[PDB]
């Protein structure tokens, strides 16, 4: 465990999952539940936060690097998949911010 | 800030010179690339040459600024490019350099 992944997971996830906007990202992507048919074929690599968390809790994570790149993955899915006026981008975009501003004080 | 001369000097030096940066190294002209959606689409234009221009000018305050900065100019390729577009993965590429040489800053 080390003090990046500790802060990724005490700071970061903290404050993304907590927040108002995480609810569609506390989980997979359900494509039949929400009736997005081609998802998986535009999304190869599907994330979300309730498997980072997970990974953090179960400390499957080498490097804080990796965890980011999740993190990444995620949001980048969403930017990518979705109309660009879709609420879900502009809330993507609200959590990634955070991300971003927590990522600046890292350790290391 | 010794943050943003990390940005400056080993973050964006590393993207600078990637093979997949030149489209991101000045802003998109959407007349002459043939885009006139684009502005439409993106509001908020950024690319590595105007972050590259602000933090030589001292137009940062905090690294967080020039890293939300990054961010954007990703975030508007993905936004604004099919998924099938070969910029798309580049952007990503460029994204993780960006993530991976931004875990190592000065805490
Ligand atoms: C958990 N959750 C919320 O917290 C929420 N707020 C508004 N819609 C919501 N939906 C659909 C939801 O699933
Ligand atoms: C991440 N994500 C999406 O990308 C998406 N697109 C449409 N609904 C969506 N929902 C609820 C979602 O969770
Ligand atoms: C950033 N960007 C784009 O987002 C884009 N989309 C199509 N060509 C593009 N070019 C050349 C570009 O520089």
């Amino acid at each position: 465990v080390t003090n990046q992944l500790q802060y990724l997971h005490k700071v970061v996830m903290k404050a993304l999952w907590k927040h108002q906007f995480a609810w569609p990202f506390r989980q997979p992507v359900d494509a039949v539940k929400l009736g997005l048919p081609d998802y998986h074929k535009i999304i190869k690599q599907p994330m979300d936060m309730g498997t980072i968390k997970r990974r953090l809790e179960n400390n499957y994570y080498w490097a804080a690097s990796e965890c980011m790149q999740d993190f990444n993955t995620m949001f980048t899915n969403c930017y990518i998949y979705n109309k660009p006026t879709d609420d879900i981008v502009l809330m993507a975009q609200t959590l990634e911010k955070i991300f971003l501003q927590k990522v600046a004080s890292m350790p290391q």
